């Protein structure tokens, strides 16, 4: 059943509750409920986004940005980055999975691998990850000769048509670059290579999110309850630090209710608001939770350490010719390269987006135009670590979200993306791509050195949106990992974190699908 008003709730005592109807806690969510015998309530801030054009078709999802769906969250200034790029977060059953573009990608294995081999995370690598990949999916290239493709999971995956002329073009100037064309998805590492995404998306042109897919099939199941409109303030905790249950309320200013759970709380509110709630719960570092006159509960360095993201830089062109009016979600194309030698995964990506993305340079007085295109490139291994912390001890105020972007010692971010810049110029001048790449209108060719780049990256950045990595697992033993290897909170009891808080180390590709995995893999822990 769905309770939207939570007054009428009588009975809210669950096996479990899942907090955050996101990527990740929907899918724990609906795996717990998948036996009968027990009782999962999943609680969720924002809306049901049944019958809800603007959020269910994928095509208009760059119109919730800053939109009423949008938790919306500007940054701290940054030391060598845009202080005015914003997090935008989604504020609705899927989460952003909701908000998103749909960029569906397997993990590289070297990835997975490496969080049990490099960080700790024992039993997490590519082994426990396939299988679960596979089990989420319904794939359009799922078949005897793509065995490890699932064709029967949940979220349907589909490739991108090559409609898009500007696309085709582009791929076969990657071609005339060196970068040959590659299929995503296969169980093998896109070293250097580029195509059309595979995008979790519906034939209809309903996004394929967590919601859809794992949610809409089982509201009416009688062990489960999904509660929207719901903002949890605080998790409960014993006595003997045993996790109870949550605290929350339907609006604002309005009464506190608390839900209740015997076996076990998942808190799934994704990278910003997971770190957010644990700290107002009383499990943080220490100095930072006093300051705010909030009672320890568990001393936890390591929560709202470690934020990680993809940091991104565009290069915007007129386009020659008249743009595509029409597209699955306007950023079709993704192109990996490595800018060094024996690399087993790209240090650098780029998206291609059929519109001019001036977020962040029309401020800064670049030329705009209504017909022209995007190249985007992100680091996909960023070293610059970053923090959320609390703005106050009230729920209601929005976190200090600081990623330090392009403050790694070694200088490594800026120096990819740098190169980034440089070769997404040297794709657009390729022969195949003669008769669309018009003038450049950011940076422009005025701006050729490093330094120039360097200035230009630093005003005009923005994200690929991918924020991970704030309450990490890792070994039982590191203290700075506020996890153990079961997602299971330190120095409290009935507790785990399954949304992309986890990652010790941030993926090489857009992660949706991980974090999906990573709700997957959760309710397999409990279960
Ligand atoms: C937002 C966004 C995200 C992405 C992209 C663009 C944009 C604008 N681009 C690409 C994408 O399309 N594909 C891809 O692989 N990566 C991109 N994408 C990032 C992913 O969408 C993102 O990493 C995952 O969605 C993260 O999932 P996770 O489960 O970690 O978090 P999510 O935000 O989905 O769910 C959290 C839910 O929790 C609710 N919430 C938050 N705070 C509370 C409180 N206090 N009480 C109750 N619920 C609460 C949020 O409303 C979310 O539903």
């Amino acid at each position: 059943m769905h309770i939207d008003n939570i007054e009428n709730l009588s009975d809210r005592e669950f096996d479990y509750i899942v907090v955050g109807g996101g990527s990740a806690g929907a899918a724990v969510a609906a795996r717990l409920s998948e036996d009968p015998a027990v009782s999962v309530a999943l609680v969720e801030a924002g809306p049901d986004d049944r019958g809800v054009p603007e959020v269910l078709q994928l095509d208009r999802w760059m119109e919730l940005l800053e939109s009423g769906y949008d938790w919306d969250y500007p940054i701290e200034p940054q030391e060598n980055g845009n202080s005015f790029m914003r997090h935008a977060r989604a504020k609705v059953m899927g989460g952003c999975s909701s908000h998103n573009s749909c960029i569906a990608f397997w993990a590289p294995r070297e990835d997975l691998d490496e969080w049990e081999a490099k960080y700790g995370a024992t039993g997490w690598n590519a082994e426990a990850a396939w299988p679960l990949y596979k089990r989420l999916e319904t794939n359009e290239d799922a078949g005897p000769d793509a065995p490890h493709h699932g064709d029967s999971g949940p979220v349907h995956l589909m490739n991108v048509p090559p409609k898009d002329p500007t696309g085709v073009a582009l791929l076969d100037a990657c071609e005339q670059a060196g970068i040959p064309r590659a299929k995503f998805n296969t169980g093998t590492t896109v070293v250097n290579g580029a195509n059309f995404f595979q995008i979790n998306r519906r034939a209809d042109g309903t996004r394929s999110s967590s919601s859809v897919s794992y949610i809409h099939p089982i509201v009416e199941q009688e062990n489960f309850t999904l509660l929207t409109g719901l903002r949890a303030r605080q998790l409960v905790f014993d006595a003997d630090r045993r996790c109870t249950g949550v605290d929350i309320v339907d609006s604002a200013f309005g009464h506190t209710h608390r839900l209740t759970a015997r076996n076990e709380v998942v808190l799934s509110t994704g990278a910003i608001d997971t770190p957010k709630l644990l700290m107002l719960s009383g499990i943080g570092p220490a100095a930072h939770l006093a300051e705010h006159g909030i009672e320890v509960l568990v001393d936890s360095p390591g929560v709202g350490e470690h934020l990680q993201d993809h940091p991104e830089g565009v290069v915007q062109f007129e386009a020659k010719q008249p743009m595509v009016a029409e597209s699955t979600q306007w950023w079709e194309i993704g192109i990996f390269t490595p800018t060094e030698d024996g690399l087993d995964r790209p240090d650098l990506m780029m998206h291609y987006g059929s519109v001019p993305f001036d977020m962040n340079t029309l401020r800064h007085g670049y030329p705009t135009t209504e017909n022209g295109f995007s190249l985007t490139p992100n680091v996909t291994h960023a070293r610059s670590r970053g923090t959320v912390r609390l703005r106050s001890r009230d729920f209601r105020d929005k976190p200090m979200v600081d990623p330090r972007y392009f403050t790694d010692p070694e200088g490594h971010d800026m120096r990819v993306m740098v190169a980034g810049i440089r070769k997404a110029r040297e794709i657009a001048a390729q022969p195949a791509m003669a008769e669309w790449t018009g003038r450049e209108l950011s940076p422009g060719v005025e701006a050729q050195t490093d330094e120039e780049l360097q200035d230009y990256i630093r005003k005009t950045h923005n994200t690929v949106y991918h924020p991970v990595g704030t309450v990490r697992m890792g070994a039982v033993e590191d203290e700075m990992s506020p996890l153990d290897p079961e997602l299971r909170v330190k120095g409290v009891t009935g507790l785990r974190v399954a949304d992309a808080s986890v990652m010790p180390e941030h993926v090489t590709v857009n992660p949706n699908i991980t974090v999906m995995m990573i709700g997957e893999r959760c309710a397999d822990l409990i279960r």
